[PDB]
DNA sequence: ACCTGAACCGGTTTCTCACAGC
DNA sequence: GCTGTGAGAAAC
RNA sequence: UCGCCUCAGAAGAUAGGGAGAAACGGACGUAAGCGUCAAGACCACCGAGGGUCACCGUAGAUGAGUAAUCAUCUGCCCAUCUAUAUGGGUGGUUCCCGGUUCAGGU
């Protein structure tokens, strides 16, 4: 019983900048996860081929791989959460230390250089957790989708290999969930935003939606159907922000009940 | 960038700062 | 000037 | 009088940069690229940034806002459904369900 109210956003420069930073962060996390999986499976297939010279069955190799799930973790694949905890906030702390050691005078070239990493300065620790973990969501979904397509589950043609996303070749989009604060008419603002400096506290019309740490953003549509659905026993679930060419869209997933 | 084309599905929970509304 | 409430990180 | 791109979430009324004479064809600067400009109203700062509409027939009330605009009820009109000429109830031109990934063609 799920609908989707797809509004066309009407953001401004200060909000489009955060949207671009968000899609960049999701893409960057997507790339790290897919790379980790890719050069884990390269070793996987090299080992499988190098042990294929001697005839082996499928149960024996499965038992061996299961027994190799405690040591030499190079034979393991990670979800969004496990990879996040194990390799993302370590790198967030690495970025933080790279600022905690350039505070007032230091050598940044020995700490951060644009040779092995295309970042001008560290920025991964000042990125919102929701946006960052969205890329983990997408990458884990793609890899599980393909390993389900292979074995026995997904009907249709064989499904490719996960391709590294690029700026202008792939899709830009991130999902931000509840129980964060979001919604149409009848919802409160954010403390500290330029619309809270003026003191305004609640949405009292039909051309605004609430988008978490991004503030409250306008729409091209009208939210009267959304609010009239809300006052029947129906509550929003998440919001997905997406880009098409130079246009931004937001989907509000409502669950009527 | 613009589509098919198809196949599948639609987020919770907790602990720690910083105004705030007098 | 004080303490619940909101906003955001962290795990997951 | 016509219509190729451009602003109004998509199609039918009103605005945008230049042309054509119901036919053809986006523009400017610099065989090519590249960059840039194209919707009106109110306050805010020294041509730059932020909110409001570009959906809601027709008359009132008082709600939020320095204000553009907006909200909720009460009169009238029209359209649309059910139960037995009457009671109610739904609107003010209609439509909308979107995310993820890969393989293709343009």
């Amino acid at each position: 019983n799920l609908r989707a109210y797809k509004f066309r956003l009407d953001p401004n420069q200060a909000q489009t900048t955060a949207l671009y930073q968000a899609v960049g962060a999701a893409r960057y996390t997507y790339n790290m996860l897919t790379a980790y999986n890719l050069e884990v499976n390269r070793l996987r297939d090299d080992y499988w081929k190098r042990r294929h010279d001697e005839d082996i069955s499928d149960a024996d190799i499965k038992k061996e791989l299961n027994a190799l799930a405690k040591e030499d973790k190079r034979y393991k694949q990670l979800n969004y959460g496990a990879f996040g905890t194990q390799y993302l906030t370590p790198e967030k702390k690495r970025h933080e230390q790279a600022e905690h050691r350039i505070e007032n005078g230091e050598d940044p070239s020995v700490v951060w250089n644009q040779e092995t990493e295309r970042s001008a300065n560290p920025w991964l620790h000042t990125a919102n957790q929701r946006v960052l973990v969205s890329g983990l969501q997408n990458a884990s979904d793609a890899w599980d989708n393909f390993w389900a397509s292979r074995t026995g589950k997904r009907a249709g043609r064989l499904v490719g290999t996960p391709r590294f996303k690029k700026k202008g070749v792939s899709r830009d989009s991130f999902t931000v969930p509840a129980p964060e604060k979001m919604g149409a008419y009848g919802t409160a603002y954010l403390r500290g935003e330029p619309a809270y400096k003026q003191g305004r506290r609640k949405i009292t019309d039909y051309r605004h939606v609430r988008l978490s740490y991004l503030g409250t953003i306008r729409t091209f549509n009208s939210t009267k159907p959304l609010v009239k659905a809300v006052v029947a026993g129906a509550k929003i679930r998440s919001y997905t922000v997406s880009r098409n060419a130079d246009r931004w869209y937001v989907s509000f997933l409502v669950k009527f009940s």
